[PDB]
């Protein structure tokens, strides 16, 4: 029991500490018994709604199935032993002193802590997308970081295939990431199956680490796109023409023109490479937008890019018809190789 619920993490797990509130419920430290060491535990309790097992599923099959410095992985699964008793799922994972979001709340990064922030970030995701994943909510409080600043992404219950030849759609139709995070072609013609929107993220969370506050702050949706358009000024005709879509086009011809606000004016404080990658992530057309390997290639990152030591996934990557009984029972058999049974 903890704050009045509970939080039934068996003998192995004891001494529990709250940490907080997540997108899934209840996160609390506990002394692991057999490793001897902290470890988080959070509290899922799907099962009533077909869209909650999707995304707890979905998050353990791919958790389970990466292994990599910079992505969070599952230790341990915790469950009821049948079917029919199973009612919440505890997974644990290693104890991280932080996130990016409590650390930018309160703390000043040196340009050396972004950079190898920065690197750690497009290290994960290199992987992610070598694996055919999109992550699909990259932004700072999905970024766990320990106290020698090791990083590690978190949260794969938003994450699809990629799906290029799939992504057109129409305008003012789309709900993909975090507002701030979310690329500009979400609110145009984009449903977020393809690479380019992670690294649209990635730009926001180097922006943020360079003044600790989100470059993007839209108050709704909708003002989203203003906040885009008021710094990367108004978009080319090439990159207009890349529009079909006529309501999404026709939508950003109304606007009156507005200029592109320098980098450097923005971060006058920042180092001149990064805010050069900062310019090539922060790209408004998704075709021109750099990729994660170009990213790791870029100067900026130079005292740490190693393609040898940037591993790709072995073995790269159909849930929505699915009823959740057939979900349940899913969780059921993806959860069952941590049994004692
Ligand atoms: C991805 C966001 C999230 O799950 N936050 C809660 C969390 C998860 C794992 C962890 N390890 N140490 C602290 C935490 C917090």
């Amino acid at each position: 029991m903890v704050r009045g619920q509970v939080f039934d993490v068996g003998p192995r797990y004891t001494n529990l500490s709250y940490i907080g509130e997540g997108a899934y419920g209840m996160v609390c430290s506990a002394y692991d018994n057999v490793n001897k060491v902290r470890v988080a535990i959070k509290k899922i309790s799907p099962f009533e709604h077909q869209t909650y097992c999707q995304r707890t599923l979905r998050e353990i099959k791919i958790l389970l199935r990466f292994r990599h410095e910079n992505i969070i992985g599952i230790n341990d699964i915790i469950r009821a032993p049948t079917i029919e008793q199973m009612k919440d799922v505890y997974i644990v994972q290693d104890l991280m002193e932080t996130d990016l979001y409590k650390l930018l709340k309160t703390q000043h990064l040196s340009n050396d802590h972004i950079c190898y922030f920065l690197y750690q970030i497009l290290r994960g995701l290199k992987y992610i997308h070598s694996a055919n994943v999109l992550h699909r909510d990259l932004k700072p409080s999905n970024l766990l970081l320990n106290t020698t600043c090791d990083l590690k992404i978190c949260d794969f219950g938003l994450a699809r295939v990629a799906d290029p030849d799939h992504d057109h759609t129409g305008f003012l139709t789309e709900y993909v990431a975090t507002r701030w995070y979310r690329a500009p072609e979400i609110m145009l013609n984009s449903k977020g199956y393809t690479k380019s929107i992670d690294i649209w993220s990635v730009g926001c969370i180097l922006a943020e680490m360079l003044s600790n506050r989100p470059i993007f702050p839209g108050k709704h949706y909708l003002d989203q796109l203003n906040h885009i358009l008021g710094i990367l000024g108004s978009p080319s005709q090439e990159d207009l023409n890349c529009i079909i879509n006529l309501k999404a086009r026709n939508y950003l011809l109304s606007l009156p023109h507005k200029n592109k606000v320098p980098w450097n004016r923005l971060f006058p404080n920042a180092d001149s490479k990064a805010l050069d990658l900062l310019d090539k992530m922060l790209t408004f057309n998704p075709h021109k937008r750099i990729e994660v390997e170009q990213a790791l290639a870029h100067p900026y990152l130079e005292q740490y890019y190693d393609p040898s030591d940037e591993p790709i996934a072995e073995a790269p990557f159909e849930l929505d018809d699915l009823p959740k009984e057939k979900l349940k029972e899913l969780i059921f058999e993806e959860t069952a190789r941590f049994q004692p049974g």
